[PDB]
C-alpha cells in the first residue's frame, strides 16, 4: 500500500505548455522507521529527463497538501508520445531520500481539450 496522489492537467493551447498541478497525496507509505514520511514530488515529462521540478517537502505526514503547479513546453501534436512522471519521495536528514512510489501517466490516456483533475495510485518504479 503506497498511497495515492491527486493531480490536475491543463494544457494551455495558446502557450503550448502542459500545466501539471500536484494537489495532495493520501495514505502514503511510511519510509521512516517512526511510521511517517516527509513527502515531496519530483515531476518530469518523459522522455525529457532534464526538465524536472520538485515540490516543497512536507514534514512528517502521509497526507501532504502540496498545491504546486509546474509546466512543460510541448506541442500538442507531440503530447501523446510523452509520459508524465510524478515521483513521490520521502526526504531524510541522515540518509538518501527514499522512494515512496510514483504515478506514471501516458499522455495518450488523457484528453486535454479541457482540464482534468484525478486521483491515481502510486506504483513502485519500473
Ligand atoms: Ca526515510
Ligand atoms: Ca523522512
Ligand atoms: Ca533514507
Amino acid at each position: 500500500e503506497l498511497g495515492q496522489l491527486q493531480y490536475s492537467l491543463d494544457y494551455d493551447f495558446q502557450s503550448g505548455q502542459l500545466l501539471v498541478g500536484i494537489l495532495q497525496a493520501m495514505g502514503l507509505a511510511a519510509l521512516d522507521l517512526g511510521g511517517s514520511s516527509d513527502p515531496y514530488v519530483r515531476v518530469y515529462l518523459l522522455p525529457d529527463k532534464r526538465r524536472r521540478y520538485e515540490t516543497k517537502v512536507h514534514r512528517q505526514t502521509l497526507n501532504p497538501h502540496f498545491g504546486e503547479t509546474f509546466a512543460f513546453k510541448v506541442p500538442y501534436v507531440e503530447l501523446g508520445g510523452r509520459v508524465l512522471v510524478m515521483a513521490v519521495y520521502d526526504f531524510d536528514r541522515f540518509s538518501r531520500n527514499d522512494a515512496i512510489g510514483e504515478v506514471r501517466v501516458p499522455m495518450s490516456s488523457v484528453d486535454l481539450g479541457r482540464p482534468v483533475q484525478a486521483w491515481r495510485e502510486l506504483q513502485a518504479a519500473p
